[PDB]
DNA sequence: GCTGATGCGTC
DNA sequence: GTCGGAC
DNA sequence: GTCCGACGACGCATCAGC
């Protein structure tokens, strides 16, 4: 049957046994999942994508069921579940090195196009004695990844570099695109993992697995109404979105979903203590008038947003604690101080749970939070070992699951009762998240005030009745976020002077993706670097702005100019540009030297999410924010 | 082994 | 983390 | 609103070049 490199899942009335492009029982070519890639990445409509990716996968259902598990990491571009760490440790660097090896180039070489393309894919593609190796097989580069994943120690890199260029070397067509692109950290398809999931209920529903072959059921969904069509697959599609949300392995569902199902799969794969879950997110809301206007019909509760990290608390029955963080890394070594109090927190009836809190370091002495800088400082605190001032505190704010009941369907209302009912406060060790119900403008704008003087982000928003529960699949965002600093005109903003430009990548590429930002230090007459910055412009503006910074690119430094530690720009700039930028926090730096010596001795300051907000056209570099006046924003957090 | 660089997680 | 683009 | 991928500071485990 047809050759790979004409394989097209994007055609019109697509078979998926007719118009695959290998044999039933056989391993996908990976030439067929490149070709579905090139199919998504040349579209901007994501119902598009789906219905691309969708054909690709109802072929390896009918055709080739166990490489639908590999065919799916690879279109998320994960190496595994994200319980298990894996991780490629490869950077450009090293992929830039593999490349220059196969293409025959020198370093440098490849290394400038990379950057001027603003993508390695590009490179490695566009760039024999021997006949060509094997075809390489969507497992197989799979597997290669993995193997690259898991080397370690001296003399890996020369080993990652060996697998890198052997799939280079195998690779044909707009293979090598995708497989840079992947070893980047960057597959930039436009999809991702809500289309992967949306693409694999449509493929199910439509081929569904477990068909003798040939399969008589191939697009099970053609003879509906559009209507009924399209209700059907939402709701195939909410089974299997539900199911990920609470076990978001696909290493589990995929198996099951094969052997037993889609609508037999929530049976199998549910929520579980000791099985990390996807935590429910925030969306940003702007002002209090975009919170009312949201929850228009809903009663609601304001909370603190504590300054902290995530951390999932598992209870199994039986008494093992298992931590995780907001992206099911396993935290469970971090916090054993935290573990040996467990028992603590719970009232003896419980038995098992799943909690949502954040951890946030606690000074004791000064009984007062600590910026997040100072929590990822912390050390380990084994039980046993000698106490510190400064300790991780949890601040609770949910439960999702308690004495083997899960609570992702109640409201907030109930599991709020719950958590408060069950679970016993601790100052500087277990605290209930600070909350205020109420629908009063004037009450909220105060809370919000209060929430900052006592050292946190801004205000969590949540529903309590309506719309209240905790299933990511219904809606991911379904809690709002309100911060001083979305307020336009609230907060401190920075002028500050553009010293350099970094050339864009993917979106960016073709123009700059970034900028290296300076403050006046008026002692020593210097601009020093503070920031960099990459958001906050809309596309129009960054078209302006390499347009206005393009006529200022300087070969060498100014000798005025400081960066110390910063990256060093791609373009030096002519220092003239003043921008006005807006920040969440200052931070000590390891690196910028903007301010150094006027709060720390060795440590500079840098800005902790920096935007841009407009151009300062009014100001001349000299009148940009001073070094002093940065110190002066420092220390009045 | 020493030293500086960095991939990748957190936010 | 913030942000804006495509739908 | 939803989904996505541009881009930020920073800590550190672990890497390469000697
Ligand atoms: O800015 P963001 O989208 O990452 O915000 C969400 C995160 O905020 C943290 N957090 C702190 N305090 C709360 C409360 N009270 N409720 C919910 N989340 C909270 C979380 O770590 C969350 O990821």
């Amino acid at each position: 049957s047809n050759d790979p490199s004409g394989y097209n899942p994007a055609k019109n009335n697509y078979h998926p046994v007719e118009d695959a492009c290998w044999k039933p029982g056989q391993k996908v070519p990976y030439l067929a999942v490149a070709r579905t890639f090139e199919k998504i990445e040349e579209v901007s409509a994501r119902l598009r994508m789906v219905e691309t990716l969708s054909n690709l996968l109802r072929s390896v259902v009918a055709l080739s069921p166990p490489d639908l598990l590999p065919v799916l990491y690879l279109s998320l571009n994960h190496l595994g579940p994200p319980q298990q760490g894996l991780e490629l440790g490869v950077g450009d660097g090293v992929l830039l090195k593999a490349v220059a090896q196969a293409t025959g180039r020198q370093l440098e070489s490849v290394r400038a196009e990379a950057a001027e393309k603003g993508d390695v894919g590009l490179v490695a593609e566009n760039s024999r004695l021997m006949l060509p190796p094997p075809p390489l097989t969507a497992s197989g580069v799979f597997s290669k990844f993995r193997d690259i994943a898991r080397l370690t120690g001296s003399a890996s890199t020369a080993k990652k570099i060996d697998i890198i260029k052997g799939l280079f070397v195998a690779c044909r067509h707009s293979e090598a695109r995708f497989i840079a692109r992947s070893l980047s950290g960057r597959l930039r398809l436009g999809l991702a993992e809500q289309s992967v999931l949306a693409a694999l209920s449509q493929a199910v529903s439509l081929t569904p697995p477990g068909q003798e072959f040939p399969p008589a059921m191939v697009d099970a969904g053609k003879g509906k109404t559009a209507e009924a069509r399209k209700t059907w697959l939402e709701e195939q599609g909410m089974i299997l979105k539900q199911t990920f949300c609470e076990v978001p392995d696909l290493d589990r569902i995929i198996p099951v979903l094969l052997e037993h199902g889609l609508e037999r799969l929530p049976e199998h794969c549910k929520l579980s203590p000791g099985i990390p879950l996807k935590p429910m997110l925030a969306h940003p809301t702007r002002g209090i008038s975009e919170v009312l206007k949201r929850f228009e019909e809903a009663a609601f509760t304001c909370e603190y947003k504590y300054d902290g990290q995530r951390a999932q608390i598992h209870a199994l029955e039986g008494g093992e604690v298992k931590i995780f963080s907001r992206n099911q890394e396993d935290n469970t070594g971090k916090y054993p101080d935290i573990i040996s109090r467990i028992p603590k927190i719970k009232l003896p009836s419980v038995t098992s749970f799943i909690l949502d809190t954040e951890a946030v370091a606690w000074d004791r002495e000064k009984k007062q939070i600590q910026p997040f800088q100072v929590l990822t400082t912390l050390k380990r605190k084994e039980v046993d070992a000698s106490e510190i001032q400064v300790q991780v505190c949890l601040y609770a704010f949910d439960l999702i699951y308690l004495n083997g009941e899960s609570l992702v369907r109640e409201p907030l209302s109930r599991r709020r009762q719950l958590l408060r009912e069950n679970f016993v406060e601790t100052e500087g060790e277990f605290v209930f998240a600070t909350s205020l119900d109420t629908k009063d403008i004037e009450q909220i704008a105060e809370f919000l005030e209060q929430s900052v003087k006592d050292s946190c982000e801004g205000l969590m928003v949540k529903t309590l009745d309506v719309d209240a529960t905790y299933e990511i699949a219904k809606r991911s965002h379904n809690w709002l976020k309100l911060k001083k600093d979305y307020l336009d005109g609230v907060g401190d903003t920075l002028d500050l002077v553009v010293i350099g430009a970094y050339l864009g990548r993917g979106k960016r590429a073709g123009r700059y993706g970034g900028f290296l930002l300076a403050s006046y230090d008026e002692d020593s007459e210097e601009l020093q670097a503070i920031c960099k910055l990459g958001t906050g412009f809309s596309d129009e503006e960054l078209e302006e702005h390499h347009q206005s910074l393009k006529a200022l690119v300087l070969p060498s430094p100014r000798p005025y100019v400081r960066i110390d530690g910063a990256v060093i720009p791609d373009h030096w700039l002519d220092p003239s540009a003043v921008w006005e930028v807006k920040c969440a926090d200052l931070s000590l730096s390891p690196i910028y030297p903007a301010a150094r010596g006027l709060v720390d001795s060795d440590k500079g300051i840098s800005l902790r999410f920096p935007r841009f907000i407009r151009v300062r056209e009014d100001k001349q570099p000299e009148q940009a924010t001073t070094s002093a006046q940065v110190a002066c924003l420092y220390r009045k957090q």
